[PDB]
């Protein structure tokens, strides 16, 4: 059966840094992009929906606009690599990578974001 795996489940990053998080999936021979969906989400926010070789932006959460990307060159290696730049505290939480490719599976990744008080206040909402 088709299984997605996460070699590294937990990421600890500093506020304002960039991070790349990864889920791995089986590629038998050559990757067929027509048969692949990669859907990243975190805590009920859509990050990436990548369908038939194209990122669909229609329901991407506005917090990731021009800040999250799928690293497409990694896909042929069976690597779904999500890069998020300028990490904020709202980027801390549980990510899910939902991958469809002759099968479907997901895994959870936990991200922790360290920040000093002044930075935590920057996007502290009421």
């Amino acid at each position: 059966a088709f299984t997605v795996t996460v070699p590294k489940d937990l990421y600890v990053v500093e506020y304002g840094s960039n991070m790349t998080i990864e889920c791995k999936f089986p590629v038998e021979k050559e990757l067929d992009l027509a048969a692949l969906i990669v859907y990243w989400e975190m805590e009920d926010k859509n990050i990436i929906q990548f369908v038939h070789g194209e990122e669909d932006l229609k329901v991407q959460h506005s917090s990731y606009r021009q800040r999250a990307r799928l690293l497409k060159d990694q896909l042929s290696l069976g690597n779904a690599a999500l890069q998020i730049t300028d990490v904020k505290l709202q980027d801390a939480g549980v990510y899910r990578c939902m991958i469809s490719y002759g099968g479907a599976d997901y895994k959870r990744i936990t991200v922790k974001v360290n920040a000093p008080y002044a930075a935590a206040l920057e996007h502290h909402h009421h």
